[PDB]
């Protein structure tokens, strides 16, 4: 209210060349972290949703939801752990993880985008095979480890997903996807998020996180960094701390595979979307190809 | 084993209800023994590809009340039912909705997309599909506030049949948001006949554990293969309590326009082929009258 | 240097009106101040451009009424207004034709396409999109032949339609036939509210170079934040002849249908992002009553 | 009536794997010999079309008229003969070739299809220039002999094609078609239905025939194959008889040109047409590339 | 040799008709001489692909009396007319058939399609597209069974107009099932009226072997270049016999909204240009009365 | 009137060919000269745009305005001079050419083809970027000399253009476009037409002309070619007169870049358009690619 109207005028006019660039364009939003805890954090985010639409950009939210995972199978007693940052994955734990992911998580945040209009839908790889998953194993300091039902996503069905984008709808998408042989398998968001970018060609690649960005010399406060290329970025990968390893590999898979840029971005920040794409803060850390 | 020119006879009777079908909505209700017992859904997941690839468009809703109650249960949380509607305050939803969209609907996807890409699993809350108003029941002549519980309101019937005309069979998982965004849990039988009639679908097929309807339960020569809404009407205070959503759910679906109703058995593995071409007269089915 | 918290904020209240206004169009009057200022027409241009890249349509309709006046005195043609209108002989027309769809128009859609392939321009003449009807005026009780005046008669609404769906701004010199094909000079006012009612616009906005309405000019106690149709019916007779012009176009097009039509102050930089994106409660705004 | 409701289940079931195969695709059958006579099996015929048409896939019928062509010339007193299992075509006979196989032929097929509904279209090779004709002679013993206006397909306008299946309907080929210079010529129904097949990219091409399938060492009854290659195939084609040399001309000709497998079944059983494509029955003789 | 200037101007003149025609569909019943003799069969093939190259619509209907009566005569047939119409047996039904479809409809097909890819043969049994209601005639007051004898009574105007939109001339042989499927033979001016009435066409032409409408038949001062058909109603009784379908026809297609038909001399190379695109005043044209 | 009725059919018949060859098709038609002053020409050819548009023809009219600009400049009192056969173009000049080609000439022709329908629609290469210029220089005696604001076309928006077309407009083309950096230059109409002509794809490029057509030797009378190959008319290109220079240079352009043909005919000849593609009196002078 106190701020003067020529003020937010000039905010508004410097949006134009980013609303240029992002027209008719596909943005791949990962969603996760306290961003979906924090009240005032996730309606803001639905909102940001609904303003990329209402400007004729097209998101895709990709989601989490590991805490909450974790939360149900404690609730049932069932025992679990991590081993590569990811799951481990019985049966059991993956029917948990689908039945949070797509009918908890999923579930909030289509209906918090849909206070705003008809354009959220709920989405995993089992539906209309959008995605096949292949299983993955993980890295114990250097010995390959079998984790159960975590995937890779494999294919893409990049024209039936840019159906849903063409009418007007928004996916939601949970990360679970079938193998070939029909065994459906937990995968990484993060991960999900960047086979997703590359494969509908999105312009970029937004990945919501709990930090202020990647630090080069962690706990160094000062190796922040704002933009680096792939090429600096993959050399970090060995030093990284395990909880950001996904992201820079979810960033790395993106970028090489042709995404413009991939953007990790903090989440605890309201409207943190708005910031990232339509100011020009130098906030949050840009990956491109190098 | 089977003589050739036997089979040849069996496809060709099928040409009069592929031709009354063909381009045209089923919606069937999924539940009871052919959702848990292994042989009957596949058969069933098998029948939803074979209407799919006649060019005919299936509609599945499903229930899910025994697998809510084995997950309250596990959860320790203690609820009841009214009037056959289950009593659900926020927490019953949340379960409800979980298991029946993330566990339920997730099965039957699963099935019938090893025959293809074609199911997709929605509730009303996507895209705002469809939208449910709160109901109450009347036991013992008052009517009772039962939580959560919706019955189809309004339905985005251009959206949906757009679905099937791109080749998908929705997966209709019963809950929905009213006016206000508040998701309720809406009885899967009512919403099926709700749907039917919003499609303008040419049959409704409700799944049921019993070989049709009896008007002398459980003697089976009061077994009724067809009869007229008027008739059905009469029979209704007079039924068993498990048959009468089901009963409701026909009257509604073919008064509201829907050319008929089918309560077939859904023990009987690939019941859906045996009801839609097959004229065994088989089941019950409920016409305009 | 402004904290990215407050830019943010500033972008999220945008919202609701993007959601109002996204597929709509919005027919701009375009002239004054804001059309000869260097800053103020770049970021006009600038403001075309942003109203497209949001998905919404908007229509430029343009005057030039000092720049012809120029042009006919460097030609040495004399000439005279009446009632507010230009004396047009064909002499005049050819002049008003030649400034409006070949200096005027050109400077702004060459400024819009600095963003982008957006602008084309277009009078009633190109693809016969809209015809005019010949008018007279009265000067004190009498019906005076003023020439090749016309008013808006027909449009093209299913053409124009087009042209915005395909993702062009059009950019409308107020000149066009009439049912004989002869070409008349339109007052640009009453043409952008001929063309708002014609295409369903949903809001009006005619650049001024004033605050808004004065009930008491000059003081700017009397300015009007909001006003409906029928005060301001009554108010007319009561005003500046400058601005009569621009309240007989906000009456027309609200009568006609469109919600509401806005007299906003075109020395601004960025008027339009200011009127639409935000609630600063500038210029004024008429609604039906 | 006496044949318990689970068993006909059960037969309809096994019809999944080639509706799925089959949906959406199209299917050429060559119509002939005693399928064109007898009213049961010529009534069976049509409702087997009507139901391919009901399934959604796109039968096109590709008819022949030998006896019928012979009858009428006979009838108008018309002296006439065959040489390399072709009709000797002077202008004469190919008028009333044309008028038989176009006017009387092609029409009864045509309402008996339609007695389902609005379906089937007749169509030659003249109409939109649909597909033209080379002038073709052929071997007696070794010479090549002129036998007048016998033509091969040669080109086939496929997009139009396609445009009339695409609205629903089912081609009725009468094997008429003109040349370079616009003389029409009479084309063996069989080689037509081959060149269509190929040009339509059909997934399968069916032949009606008096015989149970084609027999390696005729008339050894113990020589009857199921399935045969392409290759083994062209190899006993100097050995076959002279009625069914177009058979498996026609064969060879769709199969080596792409077609998935071409199939010479009964045309003496009635529906014989669903027999092979719904059932796995290995009646008939299929032929495929090697 | 003809001057250059000339040839502009005779090209220049056919503007006025060009536009008046684009787009809209012509329907031509083809017969007589025009379609026996070499010149005139070979010019009108051509005249067809001109419409069709100009964006106009031409749907051929096409006779073959005397065709059939040849194929009969040949084959042993005897049969007799009565009230102008052909006693239809099923013997004589397969014959008129095959004549038709089988060897006139096939020359004119291979005619025009030496222009392109344009002409497609077409009976009422083809996808349905136009059914037959059965027909008796009157011969002295009594009503007469003449066997399968029909008139065109529905048309699928929709599929016809796709047809023609795809750029495609049909070329209609006469005849057509019934609502039990039963074929029938139509007789060719009732049934091209019949078309021009249910595709809107926007002129019906009837070629036949005469200058025009005589009211004083043979001589050649009562001819008559233009009518109405109130007054050609009263003229009917009075005309010759030969006359009296291809009146008939005119009469129907204009009352049933065909805004005009013509009767023109099939005789005469290029008929349908000289009709069409000239201002000659040949012939006899029809008009709402 | 006098003209017997059987003649008036064969000028009819005789035009199917060309009809055949120009349905659906672009001809691109440069207008100019004395055929936009005498006001029975001027009506003619906005009645032979609409006779084209009303066979399925889809022409496109590119116009000039060299006396109109003149005209209008001396009225203004800005003095000005060619040099190459090219206006030398300041700013002021570019102001006054634009406005007087685009704001009068040009509505003159819209105005006047519209008596016939709702057709044309004027255009500049300003207008959604339909095309660009480049500066361009001109050769005195040798060497280049810099005229201003002068440019040819650089680059053509094909597709937008033909959806003008589609929509079943004629657009009427004045000849100014912006450069890369907006700046609008002037381009001489007959470059641009046969820029546009090769960009679209057209059939034909037709050039009105005030004379009988191209003489090799000028000004022997019998020098007059009515068709001539692309090698043989660039040899004569040092020859010409400065007038027609730019005719043969759009000529040569459009011929080279694919066009099948370019015609120079005599605008002075009413219907000169409907002479020329309907008529094959061999008049004027037709070019082709050799
Ligand atoms: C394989 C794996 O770890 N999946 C994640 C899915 C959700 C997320 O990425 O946050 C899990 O927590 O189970
Ligand atoms: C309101 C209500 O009881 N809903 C059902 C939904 C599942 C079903 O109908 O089978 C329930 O058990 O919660
Ligand atoms: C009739 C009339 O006066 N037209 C205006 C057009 C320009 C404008 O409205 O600004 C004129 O001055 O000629
Ligand atoms: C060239 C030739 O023999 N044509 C065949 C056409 C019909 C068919 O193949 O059965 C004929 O009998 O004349
Ligand atoms: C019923 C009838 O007589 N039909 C006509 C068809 C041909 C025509 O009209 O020229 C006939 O002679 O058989
Ligand atoms: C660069 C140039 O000479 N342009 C031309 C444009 C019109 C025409 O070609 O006739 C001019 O006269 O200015």
């Amino acid at each position: 209210e106190a701020l003067p109207t020529h003020i937010k005028a000039q905010v508004l006019a410097e949006a134009l060349p980013w609303l240029k660039q992002l027209h008719g364009k596909v943005v791949v939003v990962k969603y996760g972290g306290n961003a979906m805890t924090d009240d005032t954090l996730r309606r803001a985010f639905a909102a940001d949703m609904a303003f990329l639409r209402n400007c004729g950009i097209h998101p895709v939210v990709v989601h989490g939801g590991g805490p909450q995972i974790t939360a149900m199978l404690r609730r049932l007693g069932i025992e679990g752990d991590f081993k590569g940052g990811f799951r481990v994955t019985t049966p059991e734990v993956l029917d948990v993880a689908r039945m949070v992911l797509f009918g908890q998580v999923g579930r909030e945040l289509v209906n918090l985008i849909n206070a705003h209009g008809p354009y959220a839908v709920g989405i995993t790889g089992e539906d209309a095979q959008l995605f096949t998953a292949v299983r993955r194993s993980v890295t114990v300091d250097g010995v390959a480890t079998d984790i159960g039902l975590v995937g890779d996503v494999d294919q893409v069905n990049t024209a039936a997903m840019l159906d849903l984008v063409a009418a007007g709808r928004i996916p939601v998408v949970s990360t679970l996807a079938p193998d070939a042989d029909g065994v459906v398998h937990n995968i990484n968001a993060d991960t999900a998020a960047a086979a997703v970018a590359e494969a509908l060609g999105a312009e970029k690649l937004l990945m919501l996180t709990d930090i202020d960005g990647l630090y080069t010399r962690w706990p160094d406060r000062d190796s922040l960094v704002s933009e680096i290329d792939t090429g600096t970025l993959a050399q970090l990968l060995p030093t990284l701390e395990s909880g950001m390893v996904p992201k820079v590999e979810a960033c790395l898979r993106a970028v090489i595979g042709g995404v413009p840029s991939a953007h990790i971005i903090d989440g605890r920040v309201t409207h943190c979307v708005l910031v990232e794409l339509f100011t020009d803060a130098g906030t949050g850390t840009k990956v491109v190809r190098g």
